[PDB]
């Protein structure tokens, strides 16, 4: 068996798996409305680039592995086309990372800023930028436009990737600026996502989950100006009047904007007032005195939502809370009008009473980042599959007199880069239930017919 035949077979097998697997990804998104979110718009765009890897880029790499004679501009397209697909993948991976950070940073206002129309515009722009970046050698930055391989006739060059694509482009422009910098930005974004889910939980973070945190002055449900965690500023219909109240409480001219620490200090003063009002109430003080620090925060949470008078009306639940009958107090509180009006917030507060822990709010944070862990794996696989080729290009560039990397390492690094166009659909099937369920439906019904 020829050594070339095993390289062709492996490349064609990767191409088939890249097409079939990523067609299934787009097919699943088109079929399942539950998969038609903005995050999957970039997943589809990422899959579209991987489909093109198996249809064009991999056949292109096979032809230029021979170094045949061809025109300069025509040879550059065959060599630089995969640079367009890889750049579009980087933009799609960077967009997914930023999208998931917005999802955990402003989880209540995520859908107002992140829209489908905006995503399609970003995708269309990034594809234009990917062609400009990937096909930069065709616009002049090439090595076949200067008079001087030999044995091909003039106007024709030996179509080898390292012969026609400049190495300083492959290292400075492509690797350092267009690959390494986005990969490091994606690393910091995902790190920042994971740290926010691992944040310390307290009364400030609990109410931030229940009532939101806003550092800019906004209008509440009643049209009144608010800041921080539900801190009413004024009933007046003047933002200037609200800013004057905000500046009087912060101690600095804010122009309606405050820092997170100032919102925490403002919220801390609101807790002190709610605690002062609880202690002066003869119904609430005995219960509050008996509760632990966490369960006291759940009682303050109720006061912030309904008021001391409204909480004092829970005569039966308050006595069972004071008697440390957590499970009995949970059943009683669940049968209240407060539970029916806002069950999600009530269930989190009731769970706090049962356990005395922050588990209900920790689980809220963990649910917001579970998708980010799977999508972060895809970025690491992209880095793992492409960095060997980049590092070698650096060795050839910065050590010209060095011995070039051996042929088997070239074949391995190039094939490993093509393999990355296969791994993503497997990740979706293994870690995303909605993708896995649609994959099974398409396969069992549309493909296998039964
Ligand atoms: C494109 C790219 C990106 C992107 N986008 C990012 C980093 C690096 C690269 C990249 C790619 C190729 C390449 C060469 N070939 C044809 C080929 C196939 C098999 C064997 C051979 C031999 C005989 C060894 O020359 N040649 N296919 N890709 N070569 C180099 N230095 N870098
Ligand atoms: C540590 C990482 C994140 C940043 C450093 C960039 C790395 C990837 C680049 C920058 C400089 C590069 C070169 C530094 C110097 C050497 C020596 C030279 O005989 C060949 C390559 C080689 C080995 C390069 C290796 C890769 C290289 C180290
Ligand atoms: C994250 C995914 C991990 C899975 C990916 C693992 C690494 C990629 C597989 C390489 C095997 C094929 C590499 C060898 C290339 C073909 C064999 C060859 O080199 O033949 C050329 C011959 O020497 C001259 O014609
Ligand atoms: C024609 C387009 C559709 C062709 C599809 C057949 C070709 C499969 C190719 C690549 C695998 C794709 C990535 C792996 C997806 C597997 C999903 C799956 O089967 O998961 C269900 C299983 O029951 C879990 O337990
Ligand atoms: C997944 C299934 C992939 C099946 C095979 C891919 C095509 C193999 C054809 C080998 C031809 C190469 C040659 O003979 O030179
Ligand atoms: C040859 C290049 C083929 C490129 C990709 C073809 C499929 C593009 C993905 C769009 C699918 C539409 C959708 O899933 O909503
Ligand atoms: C190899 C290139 C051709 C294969 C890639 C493109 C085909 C797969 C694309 C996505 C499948 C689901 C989207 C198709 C939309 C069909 C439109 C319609 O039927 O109304
Ligand atoms: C080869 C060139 C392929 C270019 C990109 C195909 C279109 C991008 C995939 C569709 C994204 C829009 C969407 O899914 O909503
Ligand atoms: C999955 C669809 C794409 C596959 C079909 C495209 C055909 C394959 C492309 C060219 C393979 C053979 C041409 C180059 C021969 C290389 C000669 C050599 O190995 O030295
Ligand atoms: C699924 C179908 C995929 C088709 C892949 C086609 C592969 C084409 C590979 C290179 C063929 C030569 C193209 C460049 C020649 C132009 C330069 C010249 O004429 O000198
Ligand atoms: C798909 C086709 C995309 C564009 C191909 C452009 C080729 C660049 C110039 C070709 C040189 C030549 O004719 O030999
Ligand atoms: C799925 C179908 C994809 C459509 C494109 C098919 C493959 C195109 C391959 C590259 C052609 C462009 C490279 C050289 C162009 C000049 C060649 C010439 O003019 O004869
Ligand atoms: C232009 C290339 C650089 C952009 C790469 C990706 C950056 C955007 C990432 C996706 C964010 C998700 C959609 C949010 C829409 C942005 C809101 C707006 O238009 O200001
Ligand atoms: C040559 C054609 C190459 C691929 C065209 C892909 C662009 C059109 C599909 C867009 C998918 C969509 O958003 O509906
Ligand atoms: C000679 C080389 C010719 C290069 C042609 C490429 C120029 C067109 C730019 C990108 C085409 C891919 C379309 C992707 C945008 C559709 C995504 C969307 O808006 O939903
Ligand atoms: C068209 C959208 C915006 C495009 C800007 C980014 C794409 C890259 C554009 C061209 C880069 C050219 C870099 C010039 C390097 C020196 C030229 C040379 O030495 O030959
Ligand atoms: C995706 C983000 C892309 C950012 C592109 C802008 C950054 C470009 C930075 C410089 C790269 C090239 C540095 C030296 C130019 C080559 C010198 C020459 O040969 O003329
Ligand atoms: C981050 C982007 C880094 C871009 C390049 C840094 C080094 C630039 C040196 C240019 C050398 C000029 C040349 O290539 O001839
Ligand atoms: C250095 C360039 C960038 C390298 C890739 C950057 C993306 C890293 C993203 C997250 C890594 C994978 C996260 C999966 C969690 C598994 C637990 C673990 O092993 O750490
Ligand atoms: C060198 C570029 C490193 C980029 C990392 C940016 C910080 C990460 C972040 O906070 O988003
Ligand atoms: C891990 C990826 C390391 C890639 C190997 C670089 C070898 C350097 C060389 O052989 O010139
Ligand atoms: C994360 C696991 C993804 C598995 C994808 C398949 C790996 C092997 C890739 C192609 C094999 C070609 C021989
Ligand atoms: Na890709």
């Amino acid at each position: 068996i020829m050594g070339s035949s095993v390289y062709i077979t492996v490349e064609l097998a990767i191409a088939v798996l890249a097409i079939l697997g990523n067609v299934l990804v787009c097919w699943a998104v088109w079929l399942n409305s539950n998969l038609q979110n903005v995050t999957n718009y970039f997943v589809v765009s990422l899959a579209a680039a991987d489909i093109a890897v198996g249809v064009l880029a991999i056949p292109f790499a096979i032809t230029i592995s021979t170094g045949f004679c061809a025109a300069c501009h025509g040879c550059l397209f065959i060599a630089c086309f995969v640079l367009v697909l890889t750049q579009s993948s980087i933009f799609s991976l960077l967009a997914i990372a930023i999208d998931r950070y917005i999802a955990i940073r402003i989880p209540l206002r995520y859908n107002g800023l992140v829209t489908g129309t905006r995503a399609k515009g970003i995708i269309a722009i990034c594809w234009v930028l990917s062609f400009a970046i990937g096909l930069t050698p065709m616009l002049g930055w090439n090595n076949c436009g200067q008079p001087k391989s030999q044995g091909c006739g003039e106007g024709q060059v030996a179509c080898l990737f390292e012969d026609v694509v400049p190495m300083n482009y492959m290292v400075y422009f492509n690797f350092f600026a267009c690959v390494l910098v986005p990969l490091l930005l994606m690393l910091g974004v995902y790190l920042r996502i994971f740290l926010a889910a691992r944040r310390q939980l307290n009364i400030f973070e609990m109410l931030r989950i229940d009532e939101g945190l806003r550092l800019k002055i906004y209008k509440d449900t009643e049209g009144y100006y608010t800041i921080g965690i539900g801190h009413l500023l004024t009933k007046s219909p003047s933002l200037n009047a609200a800013k004057s109240e905000l500046d009087k409480a912060i101690g600095r001219n804010t122009n309606g904007v405050i820092t997170k620490d100032e919102a925490e200090k403002l919220f801390n003063q609101d807790v002190d007032a709610a605690v002062r009002g609880i202690l002066r109430n003869a119904k609430l003080k005995p219960v509050y005195d008996s509760l632990d620090a966490v369960r006291r925060a759940a009682l303050i949470n109720m006061v912030f939502q309904m008021g001391e008078t409204g909480v004092a009306g829970f005569t039966n639940s308050l006595r069972m809370l004071q008697q440390k009958r957590w499970d009995e107090a949970a059943v009683n509180l669940a049968k209240s009008r407060w539970y029916n009006q806002t069950p999600n917030r009530a269930k989190r507060v009731i769970t706090t009473f049962r356990t005395g822990t922050w588990d209900a709010y920790r689980s809220t944070l963990q649910k917001e980042v579970h998708a980010a862990k799977s999508l972060a794996i895809i970025v690491g696989l992209f880095a793992l599959c492409w960095l060997p080729l980049h590092i070698i290009n650096c060795f050839t560039f910065f050590c010209p007199d060095c011995s070039h990397a051996p042929l088997w390492l070239m074949y391995l690094a190039i094939v490993l880069s093509h393999t990355n166009s296969v791994v993503n659909p497997f990740i979706y099937a293994y870690r995303i239930r909605e993708f896995r369920q649609t994959f099974r439906k398409i396969i069992r019904s549309h493909v296998l017919r039964q």
